[PDB]
């Protein structure tokens, strides 16, 4: 059972990201999505476009001919556009590939203008003073109603400043959705002295106050992130992205509902794996990703910021560490060979990573440029980690363990709601005893 | 256990199980009590006629004041009883005025063509690429797969059956906006004419005449929460779940455009979800009036989506349902508002809410509507006593499955649930503090609802 392995490998209290004195907070522009030197790839007839058009060629390139990937051929046309249309429509609750604008579309800093909000004004449970100021009580109500909302994995940490971008992307809010693209602006992520969270027209403003974030895991399918880089590893991407979005609407109105502010964030706002490594969710791995017990990094962050009063999740250290420095099996199938094979160090590769913070340094430029060439988001690393595996916790009487051991299937394979595995399911069940 | 086996077994000949007459017509939504002005108002605790989403909150700020969590109902708390309705409020995030019913409007919008989504990815053009696929066995395969990825536990599919399409729908005019909403609803016409796509106009809600096919879903709720009835847990439950069903007819709306087909979401909305439901083989109707299924018995909502998509339809499903209904009285005795009948079943409706013409138990629903400003909420006792929800009920004598009406009629288990049920409604804090998992789903069913290519289509 899950909760036995999270109890026997907690940690001191304490933050595990290890940090010197160069360390300063990272401007969203410069990851590979949006930095001017990534953020335009060449597509297959050798046109210079931005990467998810450059990658939208391709995609259509392999349905033409009949492909569910780069060089994977389908069963036939129909298989390989089934694939795609599955993709695309998992994004239905997703702008531009990961809501990263902050208080835009669905990521509104402010509960007040929803249509949720309007309805239920007379009863007034977001103007009525908090009736619960415990801590104890508020992380337990606040990750009931988080499972609720569709977290497999939830989590709680101080808000460490260090991971809040210094300047967020975002688009100026007259702008309609149509022209947002070609409008991207950068703005600062400030903090003051002020009651609730604000955005003026110079600066996104988090009030002093904001103690904890809030961090949710949403689990992918494995049967489906093991065809990567092919289209079915695309799709389970794209439906929780979309999972995300519901996680962070639906939990910021319960604790506005209970009388707090809460500030959604998605891919925006701050470092997801960081938050989710100092809240307990698991560890730092070679590849980048936070790697968990129940999961491994076949799994989605998203993360919510408050001033609801909660207790401190502790960190996790069940051996990812050490076995990562052993096992380079991510870093010898990286089509792009972005991951890197050496130690870890606190220096940076280049522009896209945050340097002063001890972690695998990666060229995550050769991450982007191999997703025009496969028309995806690949996702070879995560497939091929042992941790992703299921089945691998075991027992030997004393302490728990960790013994140190096709599209068309898929489509006709086992599937269930949301894409989660009955035969793990059990992995996430959740008592008042492991939620605080 | 094994669900497949079982839903295999008890499989009928095609056919909708819906037994009419030739006075039936098709109904017009503002019928019921939710929108009727003979049903659609309600006194509040002091006496004060309102509408009853406003008597109903009334009750609601009254039992947090009180520290309840029900009528007559303590808390452990204030602030537990707080609690119970922010779970409540926030679950409705992703549903427009409790059931999203204004066809085309927000959520529900009839074409994909000014969403955020169809616009990132229109240079793809899977929505303007004619199918590659027509194959109604392969798109079966592939439509149910999505919709299990989309949050759908059941789904099935059958042939449209327009009598259950409601001829005129609640709606707003276009130019409205969401603040004014309430205020403004209007009625308008469904119907079905030649045309390519479904469109609006200003006089008329069209419908193709090619939208051959409704896919029907069904989306679990909590068992603990929906316990808990008529108090706070399970508001909160229903609500969550609404929102589920937003999500999944966008989701699935926007799988079958890109697949090169139209598609129309409904929520609660459009036509009738109980009688898709039963012609679709999800389960059989019921004396409260809800579809049973032999996974959730009621304690599961329902949503739909109709498309032109060629599909092969479900058989229809029959596993002994209308004969327990019709010894076992437990919801018409339980029911606070005595809305259900003990009576059998008519062709003929009870009042203007039901529609007359088709044979099932006849309630009064202008009743049941009444207890929620009382409670405070939207109720659910039926569903809670119904042994159906129970989920201990089947049973292999040796050569093949059947239901363990033990459930139904010993009064030793009877007494039992029923004590249960006491304590349940009672036990709030016992919830919170207790068993819970992604979406309120319950790992020691949640193989019931496993699914291979073999169980999608045949
Ligand atoms: S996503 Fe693909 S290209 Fe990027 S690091 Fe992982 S394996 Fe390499
Ligand atoms: S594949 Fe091996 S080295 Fe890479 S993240 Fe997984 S365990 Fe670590
Ligand atoms: S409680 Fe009894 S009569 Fe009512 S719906 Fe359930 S089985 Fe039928
Ligand atoms: S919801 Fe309550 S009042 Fe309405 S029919 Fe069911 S038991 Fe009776």
């Amino acid at each position: 059972n899950a909760a036995e392995i999270r109890q026997q490998f907690a940690m001191t209290a304490g933050s595990p990201i290890i940090v010197n004195d160069k360390l300063e907070r990272y401007a969203e522009v410069r990851t590979a999505f949006t930095h001017p030197t990534s953020f335009f790839k060449p597509n297959y007839k050798g046109e210079v476009k931005p990467w998810f058009l450059s990658a939208y060629d391709e995609k259509v390139r392999q349905i033409e001919n009949g492909e569910n990937g780069p060089k994977m051929k389908a069963k036939n046309v129909g298989e390989a556009r089934a694939g795609r249309a599955l993709e695309a429509a998992g994004w239905t609750l997703d702008i531009n590939y990961g809501n990263i604008y902050p208080n835009r579309f669905f990521m509104l800093w402010s509960g007040e203008t929803m249509t949720n909000t309007q309805l239920w004004a007379p009863v007034g449970l977001d103007r009525r003073p908090p009736d619960t100021t415990d801590p104890v009580e508020l992380t337990n109500y606040v990750k009931f109603a988080a499972r609720m909302a569709g977290a497999d994995l939830v989590g709680v940490a101080r808000l460490n400043r260090n991971w809040v971008y210094s300047e967020a992307v975002t688009i100026p809010a007259d702008v309609p959705y149509e022209q947002s693209l070609h409008k991207e602006i950068e703005k600062p992520i400030v903090f003051k002295d002020v009651p609730l969270p604000i955005e003026t027209d110079d600066e996104l403003i988090i009030p002093n106050t904001c103690e904890n974030v809030i961090v949710a895991g949403i689990a992918m399918n494995r049967e489906m992130m093991q065809t990567a880089p092919n289209s079915m590893a695309c799709a389970t991407t794209a439906f929780c992205y979309s999972r995300m979005c519901m996680f962070d609407m639906w939990l910021c109105q319960f604790i506005r509902y209970m009388g707090y502010y809460a500030i959604p964030s998605c891919n925006g706002v701050g470092q997801s794996v960081a938050f989710a490594v100092e809240a307990g969710l698991g560890q730092a791995s070679r590849m980048g990703a936070c790697i968990t017990p129940e999961f491994g990094p076949n799994v989605r962050l998203t993360k919510v910021f408050t001033n609801m009063p909660l207790v401190p999740d502790k960190p996790i250290d069940f051996g990812v560490t050490e076995f990562c420095e052993t096992c380079k099996k991510c870093a010898r199938e990286c089509p792009s060979k972005a991951i890197t094979e050496g130690p870890r160090t606190f220096e940076g590769r280049s522009i896209h990573n945050q340097s002063g913070k001890l972690q695998w340094q990666n060229d995550y430029n050769k991450c982007l440029g191999y997703w025009p060439e496969s028309g995806g988001y690949c996702g070879v690393c995560v497939a091929v980690c042992p941790f992703t595996k299921g089945n691998i916790w075991i027992h030997d009487g004393v302490e728990w363990l960790i013994d140190n051991t096709n599209i068309t299937e898929v489509w006709d394979g086992k599937i269930n709601t949301y894409g989660l595995d009955a035969d793990h399911f059990r992995d996430t069940v959740s008592f008042r005893k492991d939620r605080v």
